[PDB]
Formats: structure tokens, C-alpha cells, sequence
């Protein structure tokens, strides 16, 4: 019904415009605990992502889906307290993405399962915060492990209703080798995001997930090594095209009729420690505007193509709520 | 030159009858955090622990260096609350084990000695508590990553003296390659502990190691699960062959390890029910009537682990 936030469940009226594939910060697992000083203080970190949050607020972002595991360094206390300064709804995430320590990856589908609903249904560690949405990662062609998460997610959704976002690394689709591991658990297509999807200019592919009733997930906008070519690390990351060219599956995916499957974000964070060293001033360099990037740059955008104010806010205020809302 | 537990520091005379090698809990950065229903819960973890530390304590142990890393998921409140209940001093490490996630292996070795030296000089987390141990697995052939935490955890103990113990997994020598690399550093033998030693028959190798003034760690004996008895005399073959001063024995157990199968506790627990009473009470009588004296035994379970703890910039 409701929908589980770090400060505690809200209404889908109170949702507003919705992020939908974030970060405050990507890390490992205890790491920002260890090594606070790897982001200089934990107190500047904090500071950072309230000074983000609250511009992100004022060119109009009221939640934010961060999509940290327990893998990423999901740090809950860390959201809430980011959360409350900035004024801003965070979902915070249940799920396992690409660097599972033993203690995950030795874990059976059922051990899995348990843990997600531990998450959803009881709370993030001692906190009794809640997980809105699970989170999985694949690589190219899933490995036995991966599948066993794709599995458990959607055994978890199928029993508390939570929705599943997914992405792959290193190829630039996936979405039909996850569809059919979902399918094939009963999940309904309308409970998943194929994220990351703005990576492939494949319309065709694009296209064939919407009219089954995925979510396509055209969140990396800002994301672009375009001026960069001589930092081979941020061509790894962001690749090679530009913005706009992102932005325009927006566009293509509206005018083959499926604007309800699409949501938009930037894929952004405050602190990341798991890449190279000092990789956020590089991202800070190619997008200053950080998570307002998608309001301030691409809805103006958008709308100078033509795309009607209602289909913008349909995409950034409707599907994001429906999305959400648990549903089974 | 006092030396640093989870309870603040002590003088090396309270150190008394020391395992060098052990664990609480052998799990992930988080881990029990997150999913502590994992271990039952964590009430019943530390209550296991705090039973299996009053036990080893009754056989007389008095400290245990638990040597997990972040990555083995090392809590040192978990460390803390258990040390305080059975009144056993542990003494926390630093390092990098077998499974740094992408924040770890991503880093250099710059970084690296700066989150060991963090560890040691200032404290873990936000608790104030500083490592005294700093712990490096490897694999048969050293990882150029590897190699790198060899090279910080060098820095790290010529900067403030604490010393270093390390292991290879999967190939019974291999002590050859971190010698190598520690002494390329500078680091002084007498600062290094090569550990798992037991698990390989070459005497010749270990008492090789031993000449140049390193610790051999004969601490997986209750691992055979190959018989404890036969690793153990290999204890009594470096006695003989003049290095009593050298050895340091432990059980390597734990209380509850998630890192693995399912229930793997269950079947180490099965196999040595004795726990971390393993080795005063199997071993210390088994060495006793094969021969070696009171002395010799309270020097390799007292004497040597206290050396080899107390920070020493400078070797002799
Ligand atoms: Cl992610
Ligand atoms: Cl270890
Ligand atoms: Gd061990």
C-alpha cells in the first residue's frame, strides 16, 4: 500500500517527482565505517550529499530511490540522516550487486530469499528502516550466482509486493536473459526496471521490453565521457555518448506509445570508493548539476523536442509511484 | 611497548599464555551487522564465544590474537563484549584476508598503509580500539594485489612496530615469496609470523625460515580432520633442532564462520569439540610426554607469543 522510506512509510500522493535509480554513495560493506577519511569525513560526505540533495529539492526532486546493497556499502543511517537534513524521500534497497563477499555469494537461493524479506519485511540491520525496492546486478551472460539472486528478488517481490530493479554490467543489454529468470518465477513484468537501459541505442530491444510490461530504465543520462578520451577510466564508466543521445531514447520510447514504462534518473552519488581513486571529481566534472541534471538539463530538453509538460510529469511523478507502491 | 587489546592496553606481563592465531567469528565486513539471524542471533554468538573463551581460560589461556581482518569481518565491539565476559584479553588486527571487497582491492599500496596505519595508531570504526596484529593471506602464487598488501602491511609495521602474521592458502609452502617481499621492505624477520606452518611436512623448510629469524606458526593443528599428533611433533622437531624461541601455536577456531557452507561451524565443532582448549589440553600433555620440559613450553605458550607482540621498532 504504503511505501517504506528511511524516515518511515508515505503515501503515494507524497512521492512527487521520483529519482529513480541513485546513490549516496557507492562503496563495499562496512567500508565507510573503516575509512571514513577515504571520503574525507564522514561529516563532509554528509555535507555534500545535503547540499546535493537540497538543490536537487529546489529544481523540484522530492525522492530518490537509492538502490545501495549490502554490497555497495548501503549505509541506512547514512541515508536517513541525508534524507532529513535535505528535506528529500530515500527508498533504500534490499538486493546484491556485482561484489558480494563470501558471506553472500556462498548463500543458497532460499538463504537468499530470507534475507531480502528480513530487509523488506523487518528492517535494515538494527535500524527497523524498511527496504522500498530490491536491486540486482548481472554480468554479460548470468552466472549460476547471479541467477539464484534474480530468483530470491523475485520470490521476495512476489511475496511483499516490493518492485525489482535490475542492471548489467560490461554489455550493453541483458534484459531478456532477466525477463525470462523472472517470468519463469511468476513475477509480473510490471514489478521490474530493466535499468540502465539508456546504455544501447537498440530500439527494437528497447521496445519489445515495454510492450511486455517492463519498466525501461533510461537512468545514466548525465553519464558521459564525451571530453574525456584521455582518462580511460571514465570511458570504462560513462562511455561515449553523449547526453542528449541518452535523453532521445526518452523521446523514441514516447513516440512508439510506451510512455508509461519509462523511468528516468541519473545515476548519480555523493561518494564512491569502489572504483578508482578520486573517480567522483571526475564524475563532479562532467556533471556539476549532479542529481538536478535530469529536472534542470533534461526536462527542458525534452520539451524543446516537443514532449508535452503531461507525458514529462507522467514519466517522472506517475510511473515512478506505480512502480513503487507495493503491488501483488 | 605495552600492548593494545579490544579493553586498552596492557603490560606485557599480563599477556601470559597467548594463542596467536584464532578468531570469534569468521564472516564478512557487515555481515553480523546485517544478517545476524545468520549465527541464530548475536546474543547467542557472543554467548558461545564467551563459553568457549571460559574454557580455554580455565586451561589457561589468558589472551588470544583475533586475527580477523575488515574483510573477514572482524566486530570489534563483538570482540569487546566477549573479552570483557570470559576476562580473556584479545588483541585485534588490521590487514587484508582472502576476499577484499572492490573498496579494498581497488586501492594502492599508499592507500593500503594508510587504512593499516589508520587501524593501528588511531583505532577501528569510531570505537578507539587499535589494532596490535596485522594479518595478510596470500595464494599459492602472490597476486600482484597481494604483493601489495605485503608491501603496506611492511610500511605499516616499520611505523609503529606491531607485527605482521600471514598465511598461504592453498599450497603447504610458500613462505619463501612474503620472506622475500617483507625483506625487500626492510622488515626485520623477528616482526613476522608465517602461519598454517603446520600444514606441510618439510622440515627442511621451516627450520630454513627459522634460521633467518622468522616466527613459524604451527597454528591449524586441530585442522588435520593426517593426524593432530603428527603436526604437532613437528613442535618438538624444532625444539631439537635449537629453535624453541621461534614457535608459536594456536587452534586457528572460531565460534561461528558464515564465510563458507552452511553450517560448516557444526562440522569443526563435531571434529574438535575441545574448541580453543584444543591446544592446552592435547597438545601442551602430548608435547609433556614426549618429552619437552615445563620450561621449554611455557616458553614457546608465554615468552615467545609476548616478544613477538610488544611493538618493536627495531630488532636486535
Ligand atoms: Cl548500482
Ligand atoms: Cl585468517
Ligand atoms: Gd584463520
Amino acid at each position: 500500500d504504503r511505501i517504506n522510506t528511511v524516515r518511515g512509510p508515505i503515501t503515494i500522493s507524497e512521492v512527487g517527482f521520483t529519482l529513480t535509480h541513485e546513490h549516496i554513495c557507492g562503496s563495499s560493506a562496512g567500508f565507510l565505517r573503516a575509512w571514513p577519511e577515504f571520503f574525507g569525513s564522514r561529516e563532509a560526505l554528509v555535507e555534500k550529499a545535503v547540499r546535493g540533495l537540497r538543490r536537487a529539492r529546489a529544481a523540484g526532486v522530492r525522492t530518490i530511490v537509492d538502490v545501495s546493497t549490502f554490497d555497495l556499502g548501503r549505509d541506512v543511517r547514512l541515508l536517513a540522516e541525508v534524507s532529513r537534513a535535505a528535506d528529500v524521500h530515500i527508498v533504500a534497497a534490499t538486493g546484491v550487486w556485482l561484489d558480494p563477499p563470501l558471506s553472500i555469494r556462498m548463500r543458497s537461493v532460499e538463504e537468499l530469499t530470507q534475507f531480502f524479506l528480513r530487509e523488506i519485511q523487518y528492517g535494515i540491520e538494527d535500524t527497523g528502516i524498511r527496504a522500498g525496492i530490491i536491486k540486482v546486478a548481472i554480468t554479460g551472460k548470468v552466472t549460476p550466482f547471479q541467477e539464484l539472486v534474480l530468483r530470491a528478488a523475485a520470490r521476495a517481490s512476489l511475496a511483499t509486493g516490493v518492485p525489482v530493479i535490475t542492471h548489467t554490467a560490461g554489455s550493453q543489454r541483458g534484459g531478456e536473459q532477466q525477463a525470462a529468470i523472472f517470468e519463469s518465477e511468476g513475477l509480473s513484468p510490471s514489478r521490474v526496471c530493466i535499468g540502465h537501459s539508456d546504455e544501447t541505442d537498440d530500439l527494437s530491444y528497447l521496445t519489445a521490453l515495454a510492450a511486455r510490461g517492463y519498466l525501461i530504465g533510461l537512468d545514466r543520462i548525465p553519464h558521459s565521457a564525451i571530453g574525456l578520451e584521455d582518462n580511460a577510466s571514465a570511458t570504462a564508466f560513462m562511455g561515449s555518448r553523449s547526453w542528449q543521445t541518452r535523453a532521445l531514447l526518452i523521446k523514441a520510447l514516447i513516440d512508439q506509445g510506451y510512455m508509461k514504462q519509462i523511468l528516468v534518473s541519473n545515476d548519480w552519488l555523493f561518494g564512491i570508493s569502489s572504483y578508482v581513486t578520486n573517480f567522483m571529481d571526475v564524475m563532479d566534472s562532467v556533471n556539476p548539476d549532479g542529481m538536478a541534471f535530469i529536472p534542470l538539463r533534461v526536462i527542458p530538453f525534452l520539451r524543446e523536442k516537443g514532449i508535452p509538460q503531461e507525458t514529462l510529469a507522467g514519466i517522472t511523478v506517475t510511473n515512478p509511484a506505480r512502480f513503487l507502491s507495493p503491488t501483488l
